[PDB]
Formats: structure tokens, C-alpha cells, sequence
């Protein structure tokens, strides 16, 4: 699989378990279409999300469903939810990890692209 | 000035200088509607975004131009924009700080709020 | 006011307050003399820690107790403080802002250099 | 082994690769002991530092050589080092992940402590 999600959450210093993940594809009216989704594992990573056959370049979202998980920790958010918007381009390493660091009023992301 | 956001380049240690920002407030319908829209200053911050009578309660987002801001310093930047997304004024109104600390490949953002 | 220090709470999302900061400087014999020090204000920002007539170039710590801050707040923080060692004004005098986001088991911190 | 060290580059997006890791025990009269060091692999993980049975409480300090990464990769950074300095705990979980994710005026760090 050429996209994995991972999420750690910093106020308890743990993976962030069942965090619900979806991910789009922008499509060629600019709207966004349904593309892949999942939880998060117990190690807080989602695997298996797409192929390299179904991975083409374009851009693409990977919203993390952060308000929900705060809320079952009975902790109050301030977003939504977290979106990481970004274009596969082939010409890059073959790998993309979407990490996201998860506080309740803020967050970090970064990609680890690799080979 | 209820709505201000604070842009830092994490590679260049100083304010990010002419970034792009967008914010969007949901319609009845579901809709991103364009809400306001700036630039950071010389100090990386943009004020005057709107009103306390204007920013009533919804749910925002506020996008902001990280890639422009790469592509115009003459570097390739991994994430199409930042997008902060959040639901305002649900206990009256308050005052926002939307920070963000960018870097090719990574971004925090954290949020202030006050009174 | 050559070095200052700003400190946010990412659980709260507000200014970090009373936060205690203490700076040391490394000494000819190598070993860390306590420079200035100083707690963080209701805008959780440190000012006046120094001069520019003192603040001449060296080896810099800024030592900012977040145990110390959270024990306050009734919370079992992960880390000790946060460390943040930079040589300074070795191209002229600059003014150093630190600044630090908090959260239990995780802090960020980026420094702004200006003239 | 119950510590490992993670280290990724915010601006190439990448694991940070062969960056030297320190770490030390406070002795009792406070000073800081060598207690285990390496370089990051090529998945920017540090294994194999230490023990279960070497690995007792008290407080630890991670030094990770930032300054020297930066310099191999032709880049100007701020900071000397990035230290994270904790104790640990019987009573939590067994073992500590500590994240370090860089940048050349910034650094994030978190803990994950996980059984
Ligand atoms: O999101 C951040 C915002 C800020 C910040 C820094 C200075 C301000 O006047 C306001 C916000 O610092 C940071 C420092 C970090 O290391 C990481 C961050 O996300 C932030
Ligand atoms: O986005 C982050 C991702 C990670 C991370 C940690 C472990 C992995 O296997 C992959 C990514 O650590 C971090 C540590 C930080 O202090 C801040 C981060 O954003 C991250």
C-alpha cells in the first residue's frame, strides 16, 4: 500500500485508537470524491487504505475525525476534524505516510515519503 | 477584530511573509460560501477579516495558501494548503487566533481563545 | 528586550501563564551559569529577561518548567521542562523570540530571529 | 528494549537519517552520566539502546545532534541540539517511543508510552 495513516495523540502520549479516517479524490469538477476510509488500530496506524494500481497522481484529502475521538475521551475540541490536502505525484518516493499529532486545540502533520 | 491568524516559517525562523488566506463559513445548504479573505503582513499576521456583527456563528474554515507561500519562495512544498476547521461562537462570541507553523513538508496549527 | 519567550496551552487553547522560564548561558569552563529568569505573563509572554549590553554572544538555554506547569494545573505531565539551546548573536546582535506549545506528552517550539 | 528514538525531517519529509543520538541518566549529585548512545537508521529509529533490566527510574535526558544533521544536508539551523528530558516510571506503561520530528528553526517532540 502506497498511503498510511497514522495518528498519536499528545495529552495521553498513546497512539489515537479508533480515529475514524477518510480519504477523497479531487475530481475533474472540483468536488471531492469518496476514495478510501477506515479506523485507526490499536498502534493508531491505518493500513491497507488503496493500491498502487488505484493510487494514480491528483490531488487528494485525508480528513481525521479528531472531534469525535476528543469526544469520546470526554475532552472538549476545538476542530472539526484535521485535513491533510496534497497531490501524489509519481515522480516522488513510492510511499506516503500521513502522520498527525493530536492535541485538543491544535495539531501537527507531516508526510514521511519514502521508497 | 474577532478572527486573526498568525503565520511562522519554521525553516526561515521569522514571520511567513504574503501568505494567502481564505475562510469559508458553512451555508444552510452545506456549502463552502467564501466568507473573507487576506494576506499576512510583514509581521506574519493578518487582521481585519471581519467584524464581531459579520462573524456570526457557523462552522469556519480557514484556509491558508501554503503552497503559493513555497512556490512563490521558489521551493516545492508536499500539502496543497493548511485548512483549520471549527465551529465558532456556539457560547457567545470569542475572540480567535489561528497560528500555523509552516514547514515544506509539515505544519502545526494551534488555536487562542479568548474570552 | 533582545530575548523573549511566549508560551501557549494546546489542551486549552489559551496563552500558558505563570509558566516559569530560566536561562543560562555556557560559561568559559563549560558549565551552565544561570543567566536570567523570569515567569511567563496573562498573555503568557516573558519580557524583560534581559539587555542588549548583557546579552552578548554565547551559548544559550532557555529552560521552560512545563512540569512545574502542569503539576500546577493538577496534571501529570510526561516531560521535565523543555530545553532550547541556541548559540546567540554570533553575526551581531538579533532579538530571539522562543516560543512553545504545550501539551502533556508533547511540546513544539520554534524560534523567530529578527534584524 | 524499552526506549526508542524516532527522528523525521520536516523539510524533506523523509525519516532523519544517521543523526546522533545521546542519552544520560541524572546522577545523584545532578550531574548527567552516559547511559546509551547511536545514530538513527535509515528509518530514523534508534533500537536497542537499553534494557528492561538496565532501564530503571529516574530522570533521563535525550540529546539529539540537530545542529550536525542540518550542517551534513547544507542547511543553517538554530539550535545546538533538541533535548527531551523525563522520567520514567514503573507505574506507566513499559515502553517509551520518544518522536522528534525537525525542523532548521523548530522542533516538535512527544512521547508514546505504550504496553
Ligand atoms: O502553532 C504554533 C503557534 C505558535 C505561535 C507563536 C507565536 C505567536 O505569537 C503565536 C503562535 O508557535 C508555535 C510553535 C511551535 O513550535 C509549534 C506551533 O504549532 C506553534
Ligand atoms: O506528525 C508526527 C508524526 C510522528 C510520527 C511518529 C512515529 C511514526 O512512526 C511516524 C510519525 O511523530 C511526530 C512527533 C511530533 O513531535 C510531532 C509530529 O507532528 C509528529
Amino acid at each position: 500500500c502506497p498511503l498510511m495513516v497514522k495518528v498519536l495523540d499528545a495529552v495521553r502520549g498513546s497512539p489515537a485508537i479508533n480515529v475514524a479516517v477518510h480519504v477523497f479524490r479531487k475530481a475533474a469538477d472540483d468536488t471531492w470524491e469518496p476514495f478510501a476510509s477506515g479506523k485507526t488500530s490499536e498502534s493508531g496506524e491505518l493500513h491497507g487504505l488503496t493500491t498502487e494500481e488505484e493510487f494514480v497522481e491528483g490531488i487528494y484529502k485525508v480528513e481525521i475525525d479528531t472531534k469525535s475521538y476528543w469526544k469520546a475521551l470526554g475532552i472538549s475540541p476545538f476542530h472539526e476534524h484535521a485535513e491533510v490536502v496534497f497531490t501524489a505525484n509519481d515522480s516522488g518516493p513510492r510511499r506516503y505516510t500521513i502522520a498527525a499529532l493530536l492535541s485538543p486545540y491544535s495539531y501537527s502533520t507531516t508526510a514521511v515519503v519514502t521508497n
